[PDB]
């Protein structure tokens, strides 16, 4: 049923830096997530250029932003390439170990947390605002899985039996009590317009 895994030491360490460092400019989190989705959408676009049957699981390539005031969640959905069980376990497709290193050293030499994306670990920026992150994903070559973590040193991976998604990734941010601003329409609009205004995929903000 539910398998539990430990983060590689470097990622436990990244995640603790993101949760504990005093940093007010939390909003970059959305930019990094949206940008992860665009990369996933590139990836499925490219694959499909030579094998059009990869798009059998969904031809539309888009990103949705879904706030929910009652569950206290913001969810970023894309119909990108999605992840296999193995990529999920292996730091969600990232070079997280060396990325954390190159990040760490950028911070020694002048950088700030907003540069996180440049080291291929932007995903973890979700912990700027989320206390728990759930990631549901479906790649063509595999089943649908959910990855989960309230940080703390460990993640879980189960096969997901709820709503079949087709193909792609859903990053559910279970928001911290004091960051409910990121559920506001106006606030999300502001951030998309500020940081993600030239992303090559439609981005729909859902209403409640
Ligand atoms: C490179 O990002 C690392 C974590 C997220 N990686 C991802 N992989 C596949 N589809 C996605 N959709 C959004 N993020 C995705």
């Amino acid at each position: 049923e539910v398998e539990t895994f430990a983060f590689q030491a470097e990622i436990a360490q990244l995640m603790s830096l993101i949760i504990n460092t005093f940093y007010s400019n939390k909003e970059i989190f959305l930019r990094e997530l949206i940008s992860n989705s665009s990369d996933a959408l590139d990836k499925i676009r490219y694959e499909s250029l030579t094998d059009p049957s990869k798009l059998d699981s969904g031809k539309e390539l888009h990103i949705n932003l879904i706030p929910n005031k009652q569950d206290r969640t913001l969810t970023i959905v894309d119909t990108g390439i999605g992840m296999t069980k193995a990529d999920l376990i292996n730091n969600l497709g990232t070079i997280a170990k060396s990325g954390t290193k190159a990040f760490m050293e950028a911070l020694q030499a002048g950088a700030d947390i907003s540069m996180i994306g440049q080291f291929g670990v932007g995903f973890y920026s979700a912990y700027l605002v989320a206390e728990k992150v759930t990631v549901i994903t479906k790649h063509n070559d595999d089943e649908q899985y959910a990855w989960e973590s309230s940080a703390g040193g460990s993640f879980t991976v189960r096969t997901d039996t709820g709503e079949p998604m087709g193909r792609g990734t859903k990053v559910i941010l279970h928001l911290k009590e004091d960051q409910t601003e990121y559920l506001e329409e106006r606030r999300i609009k502001e951030i998309v317009k500020k940081h993600s205004q030239f992303i090559g995929y439609p981005i729909t903000l859902f209403v409640e």
